[PDB]
């Protein structure tokens, strides 16, 4: 596993990107564990989507993007897609655990 | 950060989720370092998009999604977007520096 500067061709590059992508999938895997646990602190299925939390989360992620060398809008939009899939998945977990 | 099981409320849940989302953002920042470095292994900009690489990457991330208990099409849908963002970022960096 080589740093960007030590990479001598695309195989080296793609070895590190595959690893990074797997970390992202693994992190998303762990995120679902916390999103499912979040369902226990929801009094109803309507209490889950929590729009104020989403709206405040998103500019928070956009800033982190900038602090990491990335244009914000795309990263904000990416997290918008992530958060909504997890919301729907939480409702699905709430429905099967609470009816 | 507590374990999913030890979280008392939404405050503990959100602490963990913020940490994982930041982990993802940082992973994306490092991924950019590698994508930018990859421009020096392309003779022309035409070589950059490399559709053959995209086609192989996709089902591999789908497979990883399943191995981590996530919807394959969803995660596969996220990467299709990520990858095309970085291709477009790569080309810009390429023109900028002329690799
Ligand atoms: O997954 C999230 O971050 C989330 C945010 C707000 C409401 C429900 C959720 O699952
Ligand atoms: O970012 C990627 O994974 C990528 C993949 C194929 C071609 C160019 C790229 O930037």
């Amino acid at each position: 596993m080589k740093t960007p500067e030590d990479c001598t061709g695309l195989a080296d590059i793609r070895e590190a990107i595959d690893r990074i992508d797997l970390d992202i999938v693994q992190a998303l895997g762990r995120r679902m564990d916390y999103v499912k646990a979040a369902s226990r602190f929801a009094a109803s299925e309507a209490a889950i989507p929590a729009p104020e939390r989403v709206a405040a989360m998103l500019p928070e992620r956009a800033r982190w993007a900038e602090e990491n060398g990335l244009d914000a809008p795309f990263v904000e939009g990416l997290f918008a897609q992530i958060i909504h899939w997890y919301i729907a998945e939480q409702i699905k977990y709430w429905r099967q655990t609470r009816g």
